[PDB]
């Protein structure tokens, strides 16, 4: 009666490897295209970067989109929050998650989930949530991690995305330095970048427990 690793929507065989592929694409566009070499310097300490060799901490496999991390029970409101109807109502069944865009730090790599009214009812309300979450509403760090720098933890994504977003409504996010096939790219500087996709990307997923 121990509670999983977390839970989370994870992604078909099929999603997966759609939203792998087209991270993989952003990194290799995004590492090539000039505006980005141009701040190089901001970007690493200490020219061509390859961002795919920079990211070298991936998923394993299929990708997902965390909600509540319980380390089996061990995390702050793993419990309350496990016992939630909707949650265990929810066990098991289908969703579609809207990737709205993908963005890259010093630090992560990773695309951003847009839940819905239903899928925010999954969301964690804990008393200890980021801080970044000031202005922003609920749900908004909801993200798929797609790589890593060699010593950041993925729990980094999440909090990368909401710096992000903060400066987004802020107005800071100047007017697109460029632009790639699926749409324009954003330099907000300190070495972040964000592509806003045209078209959102829907992904299939389950919503279930991964118990490591
Ligand atoms: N202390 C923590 N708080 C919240 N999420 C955590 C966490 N430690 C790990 N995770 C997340 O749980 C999942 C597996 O560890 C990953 O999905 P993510 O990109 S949100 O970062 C990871
Ligand atoms: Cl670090």
């Amino acid at each position: 009666d121990f509670l999983p690793l977390y839970f989370g929507w994870f992604l078909t065989k099929k999603s997966s490897e759609t939203l792998r592929k087209a991270g993989q694409v952003f990194l290799e566009e995004l590492g090539n295209h000039k505006a980005f070499k141009k701040e190089l310097r901001h970007f690493i300490s200490g020219e061509k970067l390859e961002l795919v060799s920079y990211f070298g901490k991936r998923p394993p496999g299929v990708l997902s989109c965390t909600t509540k991390f319980c380390d089996y029970g061990k995390a702050a409101g793993a419990e309350e929050y496990a016992q939630q109807e909707v949650v265990k109502r929810s066990y098991g069944k289908a969703f579609k998650l809207s990737i709205s865009a993908l963005f890259v730090t010093p630090k992560t790599a990773g695309a951003q989930v847009v839940l819905t009214d239903q899928e925010l009812q999954l969301w964690p309300s804990d008393l200890d949530k980021p801080s970044a979450s000031e202005g922003l509403p609920p749900g908004s760090r909801a993200h798929v991690t797609l790589g890593c720098a060699a010593d950041v933890q993925p729990v980094q994504t999440g909090l990368d995305l909401l710096d992000i977003l903060q400066q987004v409504k802020g107005g800071s996010q100047g007017e697109a330095v460029g632009e790639l096939p699926r749409g324009k790219l954003y330099s907000l500087g300190k070495g972040r970048w964000m592509l806003s996709l045209t078209k959102k990307m829907e992904v299939k997923a389950i919503f279930t427990g991964y118990y490591g």
